[PDB]
DNA sequence: GGGGTGTGGTAG
DNA sequence: ATCGCTACCACACCCC
């Protein structure tokens, strides 16, 4: 049952089970749908407008449905009072999802199982459910289907298999109450409840997408919170980390907080900034964002998926990453892989009828002084990333053409093929392919 | 002013 | 064991 890189069979294995493949998938077909959904309609917020956003999203959803999905063999498993975790593994295995339960321990998702069984007190189990993709799939059909269904949404935007952004445009001549949204709140609370068979969602409901989410975050699990702006109070920043915002991941936190004495909260860092030092610290661009996001305001760039969802939405790129399980013992094997993964990447290319003019690939590189076999089972470990783009000049589909630059490329960076750890396969341009292709 | 490249980072 | 994907914005540093 077990499949190596060098087998035909290994990305269709690969892909069947990693759980990142199938979140870049399933958003990919939530944005298929929504443009193929409004191809003749228009519907998008204007100018005009104005609107109130109800930002949705699965509490521990992973976990959640491999709960409600679980074999019997797991029958007197407790969500209410077990940790449970949804993995593939036993130590260096990612937790995809952790109940609230786990979470009130200190466990988070993309731990390993290994780091998230110390936390538990002695006598404490922790409980591993397997992944049900295909239910987590049927899951998020329903989601979709009740949004639609409850007609109080002028646009519905998916955001991923668990979540979507929700507008809904408020008339000159209504006024709206907490009371109505907080009861739109409990109707969508409980109309997803029941036509999922028991998942939850919270909600963040707001005047910008930015404090959306940020109520959204207050809401979990299973709740909603309405936070506008004319709302906002040093008891709302006060509530959130740092990188709660939108845009600060690690790299951003270390810096902001290298810059801003070590801020602990939102609260914090909204009374010590300049707009200023923090565009030195962490960008211009990034740093306006975070500016405005303070202010409860979203930027320019934010709002264009409101005012231009189809454009937003459009695939502008394809690719494949695999940098797990990457182990091969000579350049031949390393060209077949090259090849499976060209044919992978233009059957995706024929599907939405479009050429490529421009690839690239990257590969990852056990460093010097790495273990060859690391940590992880089959991971990539500790590597060094290279990257090489090519210009093809006339677009085109041609696996010929594009499979045999790929395998050029791959030459030009000079990866001995046992020290590969991974590859990517990119066609970074995509050109329309309209009804007159006579030159 | 226009173009390019590889890399960093974040979102889900 | 264990499945560490993928799209896209932003940036620094080059060309004219
Ligand atoms: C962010 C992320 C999510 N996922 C999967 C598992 C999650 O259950 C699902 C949705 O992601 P999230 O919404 O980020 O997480 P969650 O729903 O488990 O928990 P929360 O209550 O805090 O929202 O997508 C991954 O597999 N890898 C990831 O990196
Ligand atoms: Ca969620
Ligand atoms: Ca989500
Ligand atoms: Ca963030």
């Amino acid at each position: 049952r077990i499949v190596a890189c060098d087998d035909p069979d290994f990305l269709t294995s690969y892909f069947a089970h990693s759980r990142l493949h199938h979140l870049s998938a399933w958003k990919a077909n939530l944005k298929d749908k929504f443009l193929n959904e409004n191809i003749h309609k228009y519907t998008k917020i204007t100018d005009k407008d104005t609107y109130i956003i109800f930002h949705i999203d699965f509490d521990c959803f992973f976990a959640t449905v491999a709960y409600l999905c679980r074999s019997s063999s797991f029958s007197a498993c407790d969500f209410k009072r077990d940790p449970i975790v949804v993995c593939h593994g036993t130590k260096n295995s990612d937790i995809a999802s952790c109940n609230y339960v786990a979470r009130s321990y200190g466990i988070k998702n993309g731990m390993w199982v290994s780091q998230a069984e110390k936390m538990l007190p002695n006598g404490i189990k922790l409980i591993s459910l397997p992944y049900t993709f295909e239910q987590f799939q049927l899951k998020s059909e329903a989601f979709y289907s009740t949004l639609k269904r409850l007609n109080i949404f002028n646009l519905i935007l998916p955001i991923s298999i668990d979540e979507a952004v929700c507008v809904r445009i408020i008339p000159d001549n209504i006024h709206n109450t907490n009371t109505l949204n907080a009861r739109l709140c409990e109707e969508i609370r409980q109309e997803i409840f029941q036509g999922t068979n028991g998942c939850t969602v919270s909600i963040g409901c707001s005047d910008s997408l930015v404090l959306a989410r940020l109520a959204l975050k207050m809401a979990k699990p299973n709740g909603y919170n309405i936070t506008f702006k004319s709302n906002l109070s040093e008891e709302f920043w006060s509530s959130f980390k740092l990188d709660d915002l939108p845009g600060v991941g690690h790299s951003t936190l270390s810096r902001l907080e290298s810059t801003f004495d070590s801020p602990h909260s939102l609260n914090d860092l909204r009374k010590r900034y300049t707009l200023d030092a923090l565009k030195a610290s962490v960008g211009s661009k990034l740093g306006m964002k975070i500016h405005l996001a303070l202010q409860g305001q979203d930027d320019e760039e934010s709002l264009k998926i409101l005012y231009d969802p189809k454009e937003v939405l459009q695939r502008k790129s394809l690719s494949i990453d695999i940098n797990w399980g990457i182990r091969f013992k000579n350049i031949t094997q390393v060209d077949l892989f090259i090849e499976r993964g060209c044919q992978y990447l233009l059957e995706k290319l024929n599907e939405i009828n479009k050429t490529t003019s421009q690839i690239t690939l990257k590969l990852m590189r056990r460093c010097k002084d790495a273990p060859i076999e690391p940590p992880k089972y089959m991971g990539m470990g500790r590597c060094d990333s290279f990257s090489r783009s090519s210009r093809l000049g006339i677009p085109t589909n041609e696996f010929g053409i594009i499979a045999t630059e790929m395998k050029s490329l791959y030459r030009t960076l000079g990866c001995p093929p046992m020290e590969l750890r991974g590859l990517a396969l990119q066609f970074n341009k995509l050109v329309d392919v309209g009804p007159d292709n006579n030159q």
